[PDB]
């Protein structure tokens, strides 16, 4: 082919294969030049699927599953491939068109990788495939002699023909010789406006290369025509052949015997008689009899087909018959039994949708039954049959009988392959599990409760599934790294166990939705998304290309650094992991609880996989490299519950939404999206490094450290956000341990924190912030709402934090041994000291903002509870209780400073408290005086308690109800 040198060259690559942008189905696909103009769009139709084509150099195009169409002119193929390649179909008559320069192979088996493609409803109509209108568009591709041409019409070879494919648009094509023959001036290979977005001529080696078009009348593509010359290297325009419907009429019909129906009437079955020597057979229900044909010699072409057809047929073989290529086709139910072994052999079988057919009647070494047609073929012959099968669409089961030596096979492997088909196992007998292989586009084996063991899964790409579609569940034992293309469907479990010391992954970029366990043991275990295959050449092609200054050609169909990935998802029941390296890959999300004992597991592991070979067929070669997703919609994605146990590590660095129940392992997280759901953790410390970002959403029990290094950690919300909806939750660690500038511990309303809170650094823990509880509380969340007594934050420890930012709301402070902050902000937040009295307890800041709060200081009229202010201390309006502890007597007398602040601080920032907390019955008293380098507040009296219509004086500080709290200040 010839392409403007413009465009990028793996666009006409990526074009001819179905890759890339260019999937069938791809829709509005928008064309660039190499200078990033908008050339063109393709958005007449949806991307057609060309996999109707041969898939080596595009020759010829099937137009019915056992005949191709190309030109006569190309006299020396004798066989084509189609999809991946990985399959062969010879041809037994040219069938070349005596006037036109076209011909219509008959071929040795049915297709089974692909459908044929519809061919042009029109035909040979004088000026029809000018009327855009009907055809607004049409597409081509072939692997002629490849050149670039420049804008002065120069031309550089890159390639002979019959190397790789390229394909492109065509413009509007004239008829002439009676329409017979169309063309055009595809030649004009700049001119978008005549020729579409992405122009091509065809060369040497295109000949018999197909044109397609879409017909807007049946809303579909359609073959129209096959290339037969142009006007050589760089020249103005190409002719086409259009197909022609009825020569192609003509060449099927010839292929089939006079059609056989069944009448019950005529009485038992029909037999089968055929003579090996003359390739003759004939098939006779008693009276009536019919004619049929089959190979002679080495020639196949000498079978004809068999049409069957009425009412429930019944059919007995007398002798072996070998139909050639002659296939049958069945429009009606039938039995075709066998008691003298007879096998058959033949093109293949097509059983029409909705009918089925009990076959019983064994193949032949070395040979493979092809089944096609929507219908079902259930295989119920007896003992070992030593055929092969290849199936390509509707059902087959596979019930086959035991001899007398009790042996028994339904066939010696298994191939499916476009997508269309599945194959049922009634029972485990009928074949070997690694005999299976799904080819092109895959198909569905249903194990249909059975439970099986492969050693391996053949497996070219992801339309190969393994499924169980029946309520006996069923398992999977795997034993072969290893790569899986497929998905695994439906009632399973499977089982990778493998044998100690082993260090080979396990790697599926397939998906899963299965009902039960997914099990590994030892190992790793990979789980991943798959990046689009694209078209490839050699290094020498993509070489001379970026010579010419085109760096578009690829040399493999996947690499680690390509933005686009196909999502996959997986979906068990249960995974447990034994002993393994766990593994969740970008593009990949995983629905499932997790049950993991001495395994780690990354989800967003950034070592991911590709195959070599990908697209290649069931042979694959992976490589393990590095793939960080960057952008959201790539990022790995994980839902459901993480159980942890003896040793065990989970990394999260993915979007995570799980609860987490942990004993004597780790987690570590580093993402910035992770949301953890109600969790348990015991002998496991929890690490949030640098850049993380998570909310516990639920309740949160640990036993153990809590270490934020440079990250962010909120309970029950978030600082950006304002929630209607929050419960009251628990949060309980060993510890909450911060350290680095960035460190962020945000606490959020209707949290009940506990455990000592230590901060190295200039981190910031804040307590409160707005949030509101739902309507729709639980008994537990009211009676744990309760347990608050009006703050909106209840915590208890102690702070050991000297220069971080600390700031509480709404709080009530329990403070269980001496405390250091920075710098202190409250605001409406009572301090209650709860340390020893053996000495009492300290609390020293550098800089305390203070508003509408309370301190709680307990004293034994010797000593007390002290607030210990260094650099400056502001706000206003706040209170010290003092909880006597022995009754105090005016015979005796009190010196003790209690709060001590720099020097010009205002006298009224603090005030004593009008209430009383404790037994005694008595107010504080407090005296301000400057001393040793600082202004003090002193406990130099006390004073008969007023009633003030409050009813009983708090026991302790724990009993001072918020509302107590705030009323007393105001
Ligand atoms: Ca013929």
């Amino acid at each position: 082919g010839t392409v403007n040198n413009e465009l990028g060259y793996q666009l006409f690559r990526d074009f001819a294969e179905n890759k890339g942008m260019f999937r069938p189905g791809a829709t509005n696909i928008a064309i660039y030049n190499k200078q990033g103009e908008f050339v063109g769009t393709l958005d007449k139709a949806a991307m057609p699927d060309f996999s109707a084509v041969d898939s080596e150099i595009g020759v010829a195009t099937l137009i019915n599953p056992q005949y191709i169409a190309s030109v006569k002119h190309n006299g020396g193929y004798t066989n084509v491939s189609f999809g991946d390649g990985e399959n062969r179909y010879n041809i037994v008559d040219r069938n070349n068109a005596p006037s036109l320069d076209f011909h219509a192979p008959r071929l040795d088996k049915l297709v089974t990788e692909v459908a044929p493609t519809a061919v042009t409803a029109q035909g040979a109509v004088a000026g029809a495939y000018l009327d855009k209108e009907r055809y607004p568009v049409f597409y081509r591709l072939g692997s002629g002699t490849q050149y670039i041409k420049d804008s002065n019409g120069q031309l550089t070879k890159m390639g002979g023909a019959y190397s790789w494919l390229t394909g492109g648009t065509v413009g509007s094509l004239s008829s002439y010789q009676n329409g017979e023959m169309i063309s055009t001036s595809s030649g004009l290979v700049f001119d978008y406006k005549l020729n579409g977005a992405m122009p091509i001529y065809g060369e040497a080696g295109d000949s018999g290369s197909p044109l397609f078009a879409f017909d807007t009348v049946q809303n579909k593509w359609v073959l129209v025509g096959v290339l037969t010359a142009g006007n050589g290297a760089g020249g103005r325009g190409n002719n086409w052949a259009v197909i022609p419907l009825d020569f192609i009429g003509q060449k099927f019909n010839e292929d089939n015997d006079a059609p056989v129906t069944f009448r019950t009437s005529e009485g038992g079955a029909l037999e089968w008689s055929f003579n090996s020597s003359t390739g003759a057979g004939a098939l006779t229900q008693g009276t009536t009899t019919y004619a049929m044909h089959g190979q002679q010699g080495n020639d196949l072409n000498a079978g004809k087909n068999l049409i069957f057809q009425g009412q429930n047929g019944q059919i007995n073989l007398k002798d072996s018959v070998s139909q050639g290529a002659g296939s049958l086709t069945f429009r009606d139910n039938y039995t075709v039994t066998t008691s003298n072994g007879s096998t058959w052999t033949g093109a293949g079988i097509v059983v029409d949708n909705g009918v089925s057919v009990n076959w019983q009647v064994n193949g032949v070494k070395g040979d493979n039954l092809h089944k096609i047609g929507e219908g079902t073929l259930t295989v119920q012959g007896t003992g070992i049959n030593e055929g092969g099968l290849k199936v390509g669409d509707g059902k087959v089961v596979l019930n086959q009988q035991a001899d007398n030596k009790g042996q028994v096979q339904a066939f010696s492997s298994v191939n499916i392959a476009s997508g269309r088909p599945t194959v049922v196992l009634t029972d485990e007998r009928q074949v070997n599990p690694d005999t299976v292989s799904w080819g092109y586009r895959g198909g569905t084996l249903d194990v249909n409760g059975n439970s099986l063991t492969f050693h391996q899964l053949k497996a070219a790409d992801y339309g190969a599934v393994l499924a169980n579609n029946v309520d006996k569940r069923a398992t999977i034992t795997l034993d072969y790294g290893y790569l899986f293309h497929g998905q695994l469907k439906g009632n399973l479990n499977v089982d990778n166990r493998l044998p100690e010391g082993v260090t080979g992954a396990l790697v599926m970029d397939g998906a899963a939705d299965i009902s039960g366990t997914f099990t590994q043991e030892n190992g790793r275990l990979t789980l991943q998304g798959h990046p689009v295959i694209h078209a490839y050449n050699t290094q020498s092609v993509a070489d001379k290309l970026a010579a010419s200054g085109d760096h578009s050609v690829l040399t493999q169909p996947t690499s680690f650094s390509q933005e686009d990935w196909e999502n996959r998802s997986f979906t068990f029941d249960r995974l447990s992991l034994k002993n393994t390296d766990f593994g969740l890959g970008r593009n990949a999300t995983l629905n499932t609880t997790i049950q993991a004992d001495n395994s780690s597991v990354t989800l967003g592991d950034s070592r991911v996989f590709i195959d070599k070979n990908d697209g290649q067929g069931t042979a694959f070669t992976l490589e393990e490299g590095t793939s960080v997703a960057t952008k959201d919609a790539d990022k790995s994605v994980f839902n459901g519950t993480v159980n942890l146990d003896n040793q065990s590590v989970l990394n999260i660095n993915d979007i995570f939404n799980g609860g987490i129940q942990a004993n004597n392992s780790t987690v570590n997280i580093s993402s910035d999206s992770a949301v953890l759901g109600n969790s348990t953790l015991t002998s496991t410390a929890l690490n949030l490094n640098k850049g993380a970002n998570a909310l516990a959403s639920q309740s949160f029990v640990s036993d153990g450290p809590v270490n934020i290094s440079d990250a962010t950690l909120s309970l029950n919300s978030r600082p950006d956000e304002v929630s209607h909806t929050l419960l009251p939750v628990y949060d309980y660690a060993g510890s909450w341990n911060l350290k680095g500038d960035d460190a962020r511990l945000n606490v959020g309303p209707y949290s009940m924190l506990s455990g000592n809170i230590n901060v190295q650094d200039k981190g910031t823990v804040t307590l409160g912030g707005e949030g509101e509880l739902s309507p729709d509380l639980t008994l537990q969340n009211q009676m744990l709402y309760s347990l608050f007594n009006g703050y909106r934050n209840i915590w208890s420890g102690s702070l050991n934090a000297p220069d971080a930012t600390v700031s509480m709301t709404d709080t009530q402070w329990s403070m269980n041994g001496n405390s250091t902050a920075g710098n202190m902000k409250l605001n409406r937040t009572i301090v209650g000291f709860n340390g020893g009295t053996s000495p009492f307890t300290t609390l020293t800041t550098d800089n305390l903002d203070a508003v509408q709060s309370a301190f709680v200081m307990r004293t034994d009229l010797n000593k007390a509870d002290k607030l210990v202010i260094n650099k400056s201390a502001t706000g206003h309006d706040n209170s010290i209780w003092v909880n006597f502890l022995k009754k105090p007597s005016n015979k005796d007398t009190l010196d003790i400073p209690l709060v001590s602040a720099p020097e010009a601080t205002a006298d009224n920032l603090f005030r004593a408290s009008t209430r009383v907390v404790g037994f005694s019955d008595v107010t504080p008293i407090l005296s301000v005086r400057k001393e040793d380098g600082k202004k003090e507040w002193v406990l130099d009296g006390y004073q008969v308690a007023r009633n003030d219509g409050q009813g009983k004086a708090a026991a302790t500080f724990m009993h001072i109800s918020y509302n107590n709290f705030i009323t007393e200040v105001n």
